[PDB]
């Protein structure tokens, strides 16, 4: 058979919650269900025609069987609709869209909802297996699942923040450079929020514990260079990486309806963009922040494009250090990158972020009438993922 | 571009450990690494040519970032080799192979190692989020991750064993029928083990502990001397008025499995020997309360995609999560029992949830080779009301 | 032998997660032990033992009373032990000091109690130690498991109060009365003599609710007509009478009698009835002979039922307010009330005093002192 | 001042860590011995004035373990009780308090002793669990260590205090292991001859179902070579091992204590008079030496010299400490722990003080001896001692 084209028919996200903030009482799965339902609605697709739901979720501990299937059931899709959960750490939410596109290209499905979901506020604490076989005698530890499964390197046993220090040293990214980038991201985020630039892409969340959450709350609107400069290093007393020039711990979800192109058109739907290419890359775990380099190079190669052809870029700001090193390595035109701000200001709900940046990318392309877009993120464990899309 | 054909070039598993048994000190990720390394070795592929590793794993709690990538790094593959972890509950290990096939069919890769890994003995316990925000005043709970994330229905709040009771009632599968099936699976397993039928497909695991060092290479969950009378004397495990017992249900187990999957022309160019072509795969959804019936829509769709009727299939691995569910699926679809689980099933062998989907595919292929059969079906039910199926061809 | 009180001191009582929430029970105990010694003017080298009540001993380390006495500056040759008779613990400790002195086994003891309910830990069951294996477990709030829940019936002390209320109405009038009396006592400086400051300088009871509002919701009994969860300590120096006089010390009161009583766990609030009857009998007294009474206000319901049963003259009871306003640091309260009782007797020049409190598990304890 | 007599004395067999009593709560063990002490004394149960029980690991055991134990034993709800914590001294302190109350005429009949189930001790999440961990790992604390076996002053194990004493008194590994073997041999000989049969009350254990009536911590088949091959338990350069230290154990013990005239008026048989008791303090770092001042004081109170004592139970928390105490006081070793000690029998901390008193009295009876001393060291730098006179 011939490979088929995949188009994005809707793209939506929740506002991103701060750690213990507005979404801290809404489960990852409920956040996923909200975005799945909204993506369906915004696509105008017949919900009975969804073939699969594919959601990224990193801190799956205690969330119950196959969080993606729970989210799809909660969204109102029929019990005949399949789904599965993806874990590629910070790449999860984009990998899920890549997998949806692959299934469609391969003619194995026609319509898939894909994205990701994370509630880091609600992540549990863990007793290791010794609790099951018996501690017997002597003290034990109670493990923060955010760190154990999300933010600590499983190869080296130190924080993602330490990998950022590793990259800063390897690429000569100073504290000053990192804090300047941070402030820039804050400023762009604040400008985007004030101008209503996120209004189209956000689906409100009703929080009943009662209020509507519809505005990204991680941005530090009173941010100043002097304040950023006064912060202490967060991970190494002699370091450059701080809470001010790193992304946060956050809650949120994002989802998109992906369809085979001819099927979308036959159903009378409006394709918003075509998925042109996607790819993953691997790097050393200690330099995980550089993952977007091989992933982006491969995605551009698969797309037949050069980096200069790309009109807009979302390159996730896990850490200013890594964001900058990736930029210097690849030679990004900074004016094209994270035009509405990035995760330093907006937050990093890890299993959702890959889909989140793709949503933001597409809407920013629409708003600015741009043709080609690149989304990429670094991935704990030494990986990266990238996707190229073409409006409309 | 055009769609490509995907072949299996190797297929391997660990022996399956009992709960707190021989693999109880060997992490899921280490079990995954062992099978990845062995699948690569057995395929004779150049290890530098692996494009991705895709592994199933259900109980990811506390295992660290992206268990699959950990396992691939531990296997000795280069840091440039990507990977990710899949969770479709009991379907995970077969879904991983399906995804590897799809990627190859779509021309996105040429060579993938896929399968699954689970160590249920080492699953942790959880404090819920109240521990993070503060319990304040009043008691909390401590949650068994096997149950919360593996064996309890997230829709209904009751065990997979209760979904089996549901199916038994809906399909008229009695205690007697269930125990007769159990005894059959025990018998077939025992025969296969003793005769060496699993020798080819198993990679030994070296187990090193303070108190002992040894090589684990024989499935240890089977219950020799299982008898109809003994099985009949067991108490129901999940409902005091029920039919499902520990004797007619699979276990909680540890193990891993993996296969090397390749684009056909690439395999032949490398002088490698394709063992089977992946003909089709599919997933199906059913009500969560009847999750045990998942294999019905998944099998129907896979057969349709393959252009086959069920009768065309020579050998079938239909996972025995519960005798009740296995039997109802068999009755619904009309399985020829002589074709099914010819070397025994999970009631005897065990059910390491994130690995089983790949485990049964390994077993299926080796049984097809041994018996010179052309078409095979692997299918499993999936907690949450799903099923997954794959058709392969020698 | 005769036993006398030579000093009596307490900390101000802290609110749950309030001013004393960072100060360990043992550091609170050490403060009151040191202060009792100082106020008594006794040679510290002559202390024979320290006896301290403490209910939530979980995770506090070996023998909290000994830790507290060492922290107070007493020599390592000074022995001590920890008592648990739930809410009775602090008074039981004094009764035990008196008994030892009466029996000529000691001449000078510091006794009282200490509790920090804010700092109480959470517990995994023993199944954690032997292994959960399969299936969920529970994580237990030690305030509830060891302090506030009935070990016979598995329900709150608050439910025993509902039991008593039904046996003997929506309590709020009594609550307001206690608040008013407490506020008056505090503002006028009535607690100044009995309180030792704690440098965290916390020196004023913070649980009172000025401007109370009561008429909410009920676990009916409400938070407004029940005592609180609280932190504090109290201690007294107790001596053999002739020794105190020979050393040039000033006796403040004689301990005339003490007793403990048992009742059904479900009606534990009524414990003070048999304890009081027995203590009065032992003292050769009738209730009417008592000038001032401290009857702890664990719950308005229980306090009122005890009052109606025994026939307390309400004008004589908790004259500076009670635990509904002041709080209820469980292992310390028994000693805390005795401190308050003595100082109130001194201020009003009264001769005979009764202190009594109810005890989870269906007990009571009472003490009669003579100024 | 009135005279106080022991009218019964009983104990459970001592369970090993995670052994035969590991499913039987401290409180249930307490109730068993309270009921049995009452039965063996032939007292009218309605005449019990109080129950006083030692228990060190009270964490999670519920309001006032002693009162729970008395209620479970079948005593009326009018019978008061309270729980005593003097670490390893708790069980003997409970008897001393019973005697004191009786001497002071505040009671006539008290059941006293102690109870501990170290197997069932819980783990703790600290107060951070109540306010919220927020972000970052925490710890889970073994209550046996935190509340039982670690020094609250120095933050190191009781085993380290034993290393401290060994150094201070020149007690070598060789000396410690020789004492350990002796205790094992004596315990094995006692068990073989039925010497503990009179003092033990069986426990029915229902899980399999069985009757536990024999001390299971002794290592019959113990040998010098085996003991010598053990690694130090607490300090990689140390002398103290699991073989020359007592264990972590489960058990309970209780005695009926009465005013002498009341016992005789009730037609009961006094078994011994409590002659004196005393507690002593020493530095926390040298807690193992507690029995020195406690014993000296108890003898002085009794008007006796050490040589007047016929039989001695001196608890074997650690061979190092036991030997140092012996050398300091000048014990006649032939008089000490004649049926073995805690190195063989175990050390259920809140019960051991009462346990050794029970063993003492029955050994005195079996050997027709007149004067007996029971003494133990106490974590935190204390000791306690009691002198009794048969009969
Ligand atoms: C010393 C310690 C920590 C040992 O406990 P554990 O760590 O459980 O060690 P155990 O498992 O009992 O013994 C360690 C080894 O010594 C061995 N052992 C002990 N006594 C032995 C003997 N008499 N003959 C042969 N082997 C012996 C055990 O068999 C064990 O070997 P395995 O691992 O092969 O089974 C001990 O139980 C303890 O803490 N005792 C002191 C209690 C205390 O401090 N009480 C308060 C006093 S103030
Ligand atoms: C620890 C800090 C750096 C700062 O958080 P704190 O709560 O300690 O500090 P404040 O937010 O209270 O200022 C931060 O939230 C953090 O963890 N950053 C890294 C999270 C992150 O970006 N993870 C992706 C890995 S690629
Ligand atoms: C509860 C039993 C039946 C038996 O385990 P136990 O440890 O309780 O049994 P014993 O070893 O005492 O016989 C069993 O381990 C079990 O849960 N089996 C089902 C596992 C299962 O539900 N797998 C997923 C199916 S879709």
């Amino acid at each position: 058979a011939s490979m088929k084209n995949c188009v994005i028919v809707s793209a939506v996200r929740t506002a991103i919650g701060s750690f213990n903030g507005s979404l801290a009482s809404t489960s990852a799965i409920d956040l996923g269900a909200t975005v799945i339902k909204a993506a369906i609605e915004r696509a105008k697709i017949d919900s009975q025609h969804v073939d699969e739901v594919i959601m990224g979720n990193v801190l799956q501990a205690g969330l119950g069987q196959n969080p993606a299937r729970q989210a799809l059931l909660k969204s109102g899709l029929a019990e005949t609709v399949c789904g599965f959960t993806v874990n590629k750490v910070c790449g999860s939410g984009l990998k899920s869209v890549a997998l949806a596109a692959q299934a469609i290209q391969a003619g194995q499905a026609q319509s898939i909802v894909a994205g990701g979901m994370e509630n880091m506020s609600l992540a549990p604490y863990l007793l290791d297996a010794k609790a099951r076989s018996g501690y017997r005698l002597g003290d034990g530890q109670v493990y923060d699942v955010i760190l154990r499964d999300g933010l600590m390197c499983a190869t080296h046993g130190y924080h993602m923040g330490i990998t950022a220090e590793n990259v800063a040293k390897e690429y000569g990214i100073t504290r000053e450079m990192q804090d300047e980038l941070a402030l820039h991201s804050q400023r762009k985020a604040a400008a985007a929020i004030e101008s209503g630039a996120f209004t189209a892409e956000i689906v409100p969340v009703n929080v009943v514990t009662t209020f509507v959450f519809s505005q990204d709350e991680f941005p530090k609107a009173n941010s100043t260079a002097e304040a950023l400069g006064a912060l202490r290093p967060a991970f190494d007393k002699a370091g450059t990486v701080t809470a001010g020039n790193a992304s946060g711990i956050n809650d949120g979800a994002a989802a998109l309806v992906i369809m085979e192109e001819s099927a979308a058109l036959a159903a009378g739907l409006t394709p918003l963009a075509r998925i042109k290419s996607y790819a993953s890359g691997g790097v050393p775990p200690a330099l995980m922040g550089m993952g977007p380099v091989p992933a982006t190079q491969k995605a551009l190669q698969l797309a037949g494009l050069q980096l200069a052809d790309i009109d807009l870029i979302e390159a996730n700001e896990a850490f200013a250090a890594q964001f900058l090193a990736v930029g210097k390595n690849l030679g990004f035109d900074s004016e094209k990158v994270n035009v509405n701000g990035g995760a330093i200001a907006l937050g990093h709900p890890i299993g959702a972020s890959g889909a989140r940046i793709l949503v933001t990318l597409l809407h920013a392309m629409q708003a600015r009438d741009k043709t080609l877009g690149l989304a990429t993120l670094c991935i704990g464990g030494g990986q990266g993922i990238a996707m190229v899309i073409e409006r409309l």
